[PDB]
């Protein structure tokens, strides 16, 4: 029971699929640095080659065409555009995205471009990365470059993927690149990511961009007990994970207490952060359990191969709660949803990933349930088109509609691919 003209897509990210890390003048990213360190990645892998989308993207565009998605969400590698994060653009970098976007348009696919999906140029990290306010300005300049090249052709833009992850995991506890562990010392990263968001929105509009939104991770936060310790920790986590990133964008304020902990002209910055958006993009996987706080899986649910709860009702609950908190929220696109399940091709070359079908089916139903309660949701993008490099978990977690063998680089559409193509057809 989805809206007429609901958009169906699929999503990837540059470092996770492209490979070709040293080709055509690409500069090192923080993820090149992180993956070169012993013990950072569970299986000792990197994004050196991964799916090798940089050389195999025609095949991938054709898979998207066969799938029949309305939209394809991809990320631009900043280090291919500006190897050091500043200075004149690398032509070969520009050429790659330019050609990709023209091919997507020939195939009748609406391109959704993410500017920042975590691959900061190392040269910018060397100067302090997102702890430096100046990084938000470098990001704004990069936005203008990509706006100038692609502005008239990209259907949708997402400046920053999951600023909450970049902040807490990258700089707060150091579980992801760049591996800093500042705890609350990471709050300035949040402010500069959000400032970067707002400046990029301006840059893209001035370049003639079409629709500009977000791609922020959101989850209902469930207290694991009744203890105040636990309800207060869950409230705190909700304030840090959800509100810290949505309140500034959608209301032009920080949650109570936070503005006074942020550097710079915060009031003026919040005007820059709160640029009007065409859509609000969110990434949803599952509710988060919480007990200054500790995050654990909510009990009682079946789990994916990543140990994550399968809890589609949490998506309905979230979409309803977001609409309550932010009545003026623009149309919502689900910019990512998906699941890790490890099955690969059997003796006959079939990948029977029925658990992935079940997950995606139930989540689409959860979107329909929120729509039925008056939530304005306009599309859904499956993470991912391809099995890919899952950050610190390497190649051990497969999220694809399409199986990728990392030795032969063969793509095999899974059962879920065929299922999704049928859903999309039925809905038209
Ligand atoms: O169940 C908790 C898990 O849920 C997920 O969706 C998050 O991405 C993980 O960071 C978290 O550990
Ligand atoms: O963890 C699974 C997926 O979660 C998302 O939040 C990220 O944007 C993806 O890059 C990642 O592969």
């Amino acid at each position: 029971g989805l809206p007429p003209g609901f958009l169906f897509g699929a999503s990837t990210a540059s470092y996770q699929i492209e490979g070709a890390t040293t080709e055509d003048g690409r500069g090192p990213s923080i993820w090149d640095t992180f993956t070169a360190e012993p013990g950072r990645v569970v299986d000792g892998s990197s994004g050196a080659v991964t799916c090798d989308h940089y050389h195999r993207w025609p095949e991938d565009v054709a898979l998207l065409r066969r799938l029949g998605v309305d939209g394809y969400r991809f990320s631009i590698a900043w280090p291919r555009i500006q190897p050091t994060g500043s200075g004149p653009a690398n032509q070969a970098g520009l050429d790659f995205y330019d050609r990709l976007v023209d091919a997507l348009l020939e195939a009748g696919i609406a391109p959704m471009a993410t500017l920042y999906h975590w691959d900061l140029p190392q040269a910018l990290e060397d100067g302090g990365g997102w702890l430096d306010r100046g990084t938000a300005s470098r990001f704004a300049e990069y936005a203008a470059i990509m706006g100038d090249l692609l502005g008239d052709r990209v259907a949708h833009w997402c400046p920053v993927n999951e600023p909450n992850v970049v902040t807490l995991n990258g700089y707060g506890e150091g579980s992801l690149a760049p591996g800093k562990a500042l705890e609350f010392g990471a709050l300035p990263v949040a402010h500069h990511l959000l400032l970067g968001h707002g400046l990029a929105v301006q840059a893209l509009r001035a370049a003639g961009a079409r629709q500009v939104g977000t791609a922020t991770n959101h989850a209902p936060v469930l207290p694991l007990s009744g203890s105040e310790a636990d309800v207060t920790a869950a409230s705190l986590f909700d304030a840090l994970w959800n509100r810290l990133f949505a309140d500034p964008v959608l209301l032009g304020r920080y949650p109570d207490g936070i503005a006074d902990a942020m550097p710079g002209p915060v009031a003026e910055d919040l005007l820059t952060i709160a640029q009007p958006l065409d859509f609000y993009g969110l990434n949803y996987y599952n509710p988060q359990g919480v007990r200054p706080f500790d995050v654990a899986a909510v009990p009682g649910y079946p789990t994916t191969d990543f140990g994550w709860p399968v809890a589609p009702s949490g998506l309905t609950d979230l979409l309803v709660e977001m609409t309550e908190r932010y009545p003026q929220i623009p149309p919502i696109l689900i910019t990512e949803n998906g699941c890790s399940y490890g099955m690969g091709p059997d003796a006959d070359g079939v990948v029977d990933d029925q658990p992935r079908i079940d997950y995606l089916d139930s989540h689409l139903g959860a979107v329909a349930d929120a729509v039925a309660r008056g939530v304005d949701v306009r599309g859904y993008y499956c993470w991912s088109l391809l099995d890919n490099f899952e950050w610190a978990d390497g190649f051990t977690q497969r999220f694809g509609l399409v199986h990728v063998d990392y030795d032969t680089l063969v793509r095999t559409p899974k059962r879920s691919f065929d299922w999704y193509a049928d859903v999309i057809r039925a809905h038209r």
